[PDB]
């Protein structure tokens, strides 16, 4: 089991850390959601699906910077939503193919004015936890999520 990003970096077998850079809607109003879709950013696969089933959770999602100070909301993981920043580990998603499969995570963030997220800033850290039905591997793939652009909340 290993993963790759839309910015051309990787995390190999056994886990590790990578940076992800997301383009964000430049304007989000109060009462609206800013969507941060990681399924277009993070892709993973199973290295031996003939015999091994991989299980993948969002272990913890943490907020930083302007997201931490100016937003609340949810994380949607494989079709169900939970508070973000997270308060539990999600259910598992199965990875059962060598073919790249998106990691089905998206943040829905709503403003609690002006530049609310600064370009280049860290907005979130998402920990992907991978186990399997084969051995006792239990690995963390740590994704540091950065904004590529400013996000403005109008008055
Ligand atoms: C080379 N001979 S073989 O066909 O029998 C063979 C080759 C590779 C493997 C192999 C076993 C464990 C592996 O472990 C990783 O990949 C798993 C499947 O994605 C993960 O569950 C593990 O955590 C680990 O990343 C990867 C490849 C097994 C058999």
């Amino acid at each position: 089991f290993a993963c790759k990003t839309a910015n051309g970096t990787a995390i190999p077998i056994g886990g590790g850390s990578a940076n992800v850079y997301v383009n964000l809607a430049p304007v989000v109003n109060v009462g609206q959601n800013l969507v941060v879709d990681l399924s277009t950013q993070i892709f993973c696969h199973n290295d031996y699906p003939e015999t091994i089933t991989d299980y993948v959770t969002l272990q913890r999602g943490s907020a930083y910077g302007g997201v931490l100070s100016n937003f609340s909301g949810t994380v949607k993981y494989s079709g169900s939503s939970y508070p973000f920043p997270t308060t539990s580990e999600t259910p598992r998603v199965v990875y059962n193919s060598r073919t790249d499969k998106p990691w089905p995570v998206a943040l829905y963030l709503t403003p609690v004015g002006g530049v609310a997220i600064k370009a280049g800033s860290l907005i979130a850290v998402l920990i992907l936890r991978q186990t399997n039905n084969y051995n006792s591997d239990d690995f963390q793939f740590v994704w540091n999520i950065y904004a590529n652009n400013d996000v403005v909340v109008p008055t």
